[PDB]
């Protein structure tokens, strides 16, 4: 049957979502510490950018994964979590690091 | 700290381990049917060459994520499957296809 083409498919579509090297940084980090701040995310990946962080967040808020919530307290406050989506997602990603270290202890201790 | 480059370093060794389209469908198919011949993973995804599958499964016998092994029965059998690390792969494969049906569904019904 055309089981394989689905297959992939689906698979390539988790992998697109991970895409490159940001936006897994970001879910990393609102899986574990939960809801975070813009500035927050921006200094505990200090490799990012400005410019780059917020089209990562914006594509993710898009593609359901990043949640932004308003909270019009004084001052105003703009949080960011993971939709159900996301946290669905976090098993995976802790997942392929624990095989990566596993991995990566063989390649190294041949 | 550096804890989110290795971290990526990690996440994309698993990657590159999983490759473009044609290593995730050879892994799948040992993971849930067990050893096969080539012929058998030939037949098993039909839209494989007979250049490509060599090349794959070389590649993954040199990961250690593929064994091969020769049986000198009469005829001789030589049949592949996985290395202890590529069924720990498993898991995961089988989690990003869950997770890819689950937001296909979400992305096709709003």
């Amino acid at each position: 049957r055309m089981d394989d083409k689905r297959f992939n498919c689906e698979k390539e579509l988790t992998l697109a979502v991970i895409g490159g090297k940001w936006k897994m940084l970001i879910l990393w980090h609102l899986g574990k510490e939960g809801t975070k701040r813009f500035n927050e995310l921006k200094t505990l990946i200090p490799d990012i950018t400005q410019k780059i962080l917020v089209n990562q967040l914006r594509e993710l808020e898009q593609d359901m994964i990043v949640h932004r919530e308003v909270y019009p307290v004084v001052p105003p406050k703009v949080e960011y979590s993971l939709t159900p989506h996301g946290e669905s997602l976090m098993p995976i990603l802790e997942a392929m690091y624990e095989w990566g270290k596993g991995y990566m202890e063989l390649i190294d201790i041949d």
